[PDB]
């Protein structure tokens, strides 16, 4: 009865920078071309959200954000062929419109309609979400902390029915970036020693991708011990802190591999120990791979001599995933037993608790929490 | 005959930074142990020996420098079973002591014997060379600036006795580091596109790794216009220089290709075209490698947006070529015609003129210089 | 922590005779009275083990393999003195309780504690391994091809903390058994002629034993012509094998040297190159040292007169060295560069790799093959 | 004269094996180039001789055995510079032409020259005695049971004219055999324990041997108790006979010495007792010498093992003496009374009574039995 007309419903907005949440009562329009209108059914909350909220990502507001999330399709819009009412579906922050070199190219995935700058719109530049009059903005090609979105299809992955809305979301971030981050772009090796820098819910699914490439070897690193036992369970053969000890982090964990890290995961998002992950992998045959996002308009100063001698140091974006084609298939691996998100969810609270949530998250108490609707 | 016995030759010395060379006569101590007294026949002038004279290069004093060399085997040291006096033979300044980690590893070539500290010394710490009573350093495990050096067998390569010695030296550096860097440190991919910086010795080679490697497109990069007869002779398909347009190199390269750099070369040695390279290549998908040495003691400051997209940033070390294996290897395929090093040797003069080849150098008025003995 | 309790981990399982491994999950259970539980760092792979597979070598099932290992000490049982944990060890399948016969005899080597016969089990002759609740049997009184071990204190040699453990590993067997077969058991005598039978990991030892004993010839046999290189280059003058003549062994060796072989060393494991060996050292004043372990249960035949004219005929275990006393004295030599492991390690790979590595063994194509844990 | 001259004299001939003695008139040829003819005063019944009338022993026919002797130089072939006519000399069976491997290396004594094939001629191929017209064959380089032979003058050994030559001749075989079986093949060390197999001539010099080594337990062992007696007297400290326990004795003699026989000899000729030799002696440290002769073309069968875990197994021809240089010295010591060779002798018959001397032998009635002229 809605396919068609404006949707009122509910939403967590942002009015502006370093602010509380405020949940008003919204209107999303109905799907334009090519554009798809979905139900939330649960959403979970990522760090990167926190960082809009901080102030230390580029935004525009009012602005819903929010882009880990399952959910269901209300409607469709003109011309639209992957997806019809009634579909579960997973809104892509990293679309796939498979037209751009990035998508055409098998070791690219950064598609030509990510929303990297900050332009909290759609592909025909304009918003879906009212409030008081006043436009609202999208986040990430997704907008989840909301009843309703509307995304553009490149954006849209249609999964399998029977799968668990409430788990299945850490898919739509967290778990396929670090999972994605060593099996897809550092290619973690059978018999490695790897090295994650970050115990949250990216760095511990990192460490389960390892442990699944077959990393004889997996030290977990964290100034928050209480991580410890999470990381161990999940893979680590070890944990540690960089307070543990005066000496550099990297010599350290030279001494503890006899100089023989073969790869080093960066999964904060400090300046600072990106150095020190590059700096911990091998000097020659080392990889250290950047899964943190960076604080916006920060520069980085390092010595260019720690890449000069064979150093590999790249980037990661979704864990190297081709959003469409990648997130479907690890659906139905998970369907098939082969990973348990469960470990990574812990909390799961109404909607309404946002609030809470974030007070969390912040609070080193929790890995994900699912909010649901 | 000479074997065992102390040898007086002549040799090119440097007695402190930013002065000419001394052309003194000095003694070389026979081969101990699993050393080898080699004889001099052509060596190259390579831009880093250049570094130490300018002084952006650490190294002690006196010493005597060149590292890019063919010579014979005039002695072998106590315990040598690779090469016997008379072989045909290359001085390699990155050896291949084949039990290190890095020798060990399939994706590793930097030896722990390499003299990347300036120690100026053999693997016992000790010097061969006397001049006025007074011990003279190594350079980088092979010193060729002299009529005879002793160098640690896990240095030397022996290559086919009919390898014409005064174009084949340039496998021992210059060529090799170009050519390696495109075809084991790059991996360019067929039909891929690549902009090298720096069309000297060294980058004329990358672009004819890239042109083996088949780059639809290898566009050449240089402030001297007149290195683009050059690039374009051994494979650029256009070449440009920075000083052309006003807007930043990295959007002039992005329009030219459609924004589709798959691989940047850094072959200069300025921190400032490093990150103009890193910059330059595809944001998602595209690789920069570092081939130029950067100047003593600088730390480099960059944008680590660039990196954190998916840009894959690597160091490069001799081509990235297993020294031991790959020198004959090359010096095979270059009797086999696989390619063309007349190309690169723009002057061949007696040693006693090496002022002029350094001048030329600095001049900008020669590729590769080859001093005969 | 892990002292005093069971501990779960893994190991490489042989469940009957002829059949591969199988990487069980199996309990260690905490060291009793003057025991030592220990960590394997790395182990090596012996031919020994390979016997036990092929059945020619009796054992009881199932059982854990493996004996040429450096490893660390997890905990200490009651009253042991020796070692503390912490410390870094080799393991010793041959035991030196310091009170038996063959211990106070400076000439003897075999302790009453070796296991020769297949016991599998220690002092107390019980085991220390369960896998799927049946108890699983230890191997010459170390077993190292499981993550964790349990050995009397009679069989733990206390090393050198800096000494690299993918090195020193070959000190528990292969090493020190050739070299100490020509230096200690052979007592091969400056000016000398020896031969050697067999050029894999013991037979290279034994050529670097008589080079180190002043041997002015040693050759070298095979059938395996490609081992001819490294045997060359370790300390032979020459090399041979068996099929390059039709008349008896004996004969061409004596043709020769002119009929002057002192020492022939059998280091393969047949009968009838045992024989070969006897016969080939001169009939009066020649001595033939048996390194290479006759398979089971098979009685030999030969012709007495080749004793009777006054040859010297003697086994050797473990190269004649008293282990507690030999090994960590072998450790410090290698760590002053005395000799060189490396030459002798063809392969190190992961654990799990373990078929990969008897397969190469098998094939013919490795020395030694390192796993590391 | 007889210098120059055929000699016509008796000599015991066997004119076929197992066929007694045949007192024969004979003709002895003059010494050619290099050559000795010597007088026979006395000469002992070595078990040896025995082996060649049973059959046991290869051998041409008609022959003249015996080898055990003293003699005087009647005349000395052209060229002979060691002895003149009148001279006291020991016919050697072992020559020490002092031109061979053996001869000059000082860990052999088997020269070259020594009939070990059975031959039954001089070095020139040929013979020097003849009966009934035709020719009678040497044995082994000596032939005593005669009045005159011929040896080569590399088989001459100049004694001390003081010396008795009914005791001496001993010196020949039987005592210098057992007595340097003990002292120098198998080099008994001071305190060890020493178990002799076989109670006969050359048995009770190995005794006698190990005596004058510092042996501090010497077990005889025979099938006759009858031999004990002079055992015990000559130096044994106990004596056993294999039928006096039904358990093996190797066993026997292990629980005897708690696990401690340093050395076993055989002194018998049996290939049994030889296998029960080796594995009496310690498994590890122990050395079993073979002095006994085996009959015949016949094979050995023993189990490898024994020889694997460390014992040495060596042969013995003459104790192990360069008889040109030792038999002279331990005539010498005789005289100088370091031993009582008396012992030995248990019967001094005439010549003609030879056949007695060897019922003797084979009844168990006589150690040794001299004949004289
Ligand atoms: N690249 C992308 O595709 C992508 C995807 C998801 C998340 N992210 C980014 O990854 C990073 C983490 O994601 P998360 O959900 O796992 O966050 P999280 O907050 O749950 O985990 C952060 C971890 O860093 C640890 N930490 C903080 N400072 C530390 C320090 N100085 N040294 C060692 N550990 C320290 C914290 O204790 C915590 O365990 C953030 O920057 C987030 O924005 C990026
Ligand atoms: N990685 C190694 O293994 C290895 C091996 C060989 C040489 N090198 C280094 O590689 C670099 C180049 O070696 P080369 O012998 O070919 O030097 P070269 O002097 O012949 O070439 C340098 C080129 O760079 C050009 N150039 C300088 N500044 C420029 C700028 N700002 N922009 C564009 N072009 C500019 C010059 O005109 C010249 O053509 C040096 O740093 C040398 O030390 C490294
Ligand atoms: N005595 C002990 O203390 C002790 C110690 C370690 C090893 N071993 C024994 O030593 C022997 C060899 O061990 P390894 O570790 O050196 O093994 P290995 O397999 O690496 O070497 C065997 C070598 O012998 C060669 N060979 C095989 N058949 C041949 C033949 N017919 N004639 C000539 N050469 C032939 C093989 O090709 C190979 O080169 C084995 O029996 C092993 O059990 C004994
Ligand atoms: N190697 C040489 O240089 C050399 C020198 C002299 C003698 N021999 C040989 O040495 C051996 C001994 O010579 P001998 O002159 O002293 O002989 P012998 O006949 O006097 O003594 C043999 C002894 O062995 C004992 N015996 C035989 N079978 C027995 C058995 N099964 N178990 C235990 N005792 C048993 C006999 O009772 C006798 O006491 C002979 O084979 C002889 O040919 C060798
Ligand atoms: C069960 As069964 C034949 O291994 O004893
Ligand atoms: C010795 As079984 C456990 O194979 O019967
Ligand atoms: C034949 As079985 C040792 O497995 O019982
Ligand atoms: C008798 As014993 C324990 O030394 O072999
Ligand atoms: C004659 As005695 C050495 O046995 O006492
Ligand atoms: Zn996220
Ligand atoms: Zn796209
Ligand atoms: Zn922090
Ligand atoms: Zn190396
Ligand atoms: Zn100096
Ligand atoms: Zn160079
Ligand atoms: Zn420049
Ligand atoms: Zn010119
Ligand atoms: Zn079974
Ligand atoms: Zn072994
Ligand atoms: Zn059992
Ligand atoms: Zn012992
Ligand atoms: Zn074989
Ligand atoms: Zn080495
Ligand atoms: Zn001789
Ligand atoms: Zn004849
Ligand atoms: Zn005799
Ligand atoms: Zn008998
Ligand atoms: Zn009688």
């Amino acid at each position: 009865g809605t396919a068609g007309k404006v949707i009122k419903c509910k939403a967590a907005v942002l009015w502006e920078q370093k602010q509380p949440f405020s949940i008003e009562e919204i209107e999303v329009a109905p799907p334009k071309t090519k554009e798809v209108r979905i139900k939330i059914l649960a959403t979970g909350i990522c760090r990167t959200d926190d960082h809009v909220i901080k102030g230390t990502m580029v935004s525009k507001f009012p602005v819903i954000v929010g882009h880990e999330a399952t959910g269901i399709v209300e409607s469709i819009g003109e011309g639209v062929t992957t997806v019809k009412p009634g579909d579960k579906v997973i809104p892509l922050f990293l679309p796939q419109c498979r037209e751009c070199n990035a998508c055409r190219n098998p070791d690219g995935n950064l598609c030509i309609r990510s929303d990297i700058t900050g332009r909290g719109v759609l592909a025909d530049g304009t918003t879906r979400f009212t409030c008081k009059g006043k436009p609202v903005h999208h986040f990430m090609n997704t907008s989840t902390f909301t009843e309703y979105t509307v995304v553009d299809e490149s954006s849209v992955a249609k999964i399998d029915d029977a799968a668990p809305p409430e788990k299945v979301c850490l898919i739509g971030c967290g778990f396929s970036t670090g999972y994605g981050a060593a099996v897809k772009t550092g290619k973690v090796k059978p018999g490695s020693t790897c090295v994650v820098f970050g115990l949250g819910g990216v760095g511990l699914s990192v460490i389960m991708g390892c442990k699944s490439a077959g990393a004889s070897r997996i030290i977990g690193i964290d100034l928050n011990k209480d991580k410890f036992e999470k990381a161990m369970a999940v893979g680590a053969t070890e944990c540690i802190s960089p307070k543990d000890s005066t000496k550099p982090i990297s010599e350290v964990l030279s001494e503890m591999t006899g100089n023989n890290v073969g790869y080093t995961f960066e999964v904060i998002g400090h300046l600072e120990t990106m150095i020190d992950a590059l700096a911990s992998c091998h000097m020659n045959y080392g990889t250290s791979v950047v899964v943190g996002v960076p604080p916006s308009a920060k520069m980085l100063t390092y010595d260019p001599m720690l890449l000069f001698t064979g150093r590999t140091w790249k980037g990661c974006v979704f864990g190297g995933l081709k959003s469409r084609d990648d997130v479907p298939k690890l659906v139905t691996e998970f369907l098939a037993k082969k990973f348990d998100l469960d470990q990574l969810i812990t909390h799961v609270l109404p909607f309404k608790k946002i609030s809470e949530g974030f007070e969390l998250l912040n609070s080193g108490q929790s890995i994900r929490t699912v909010l649901t609707f």
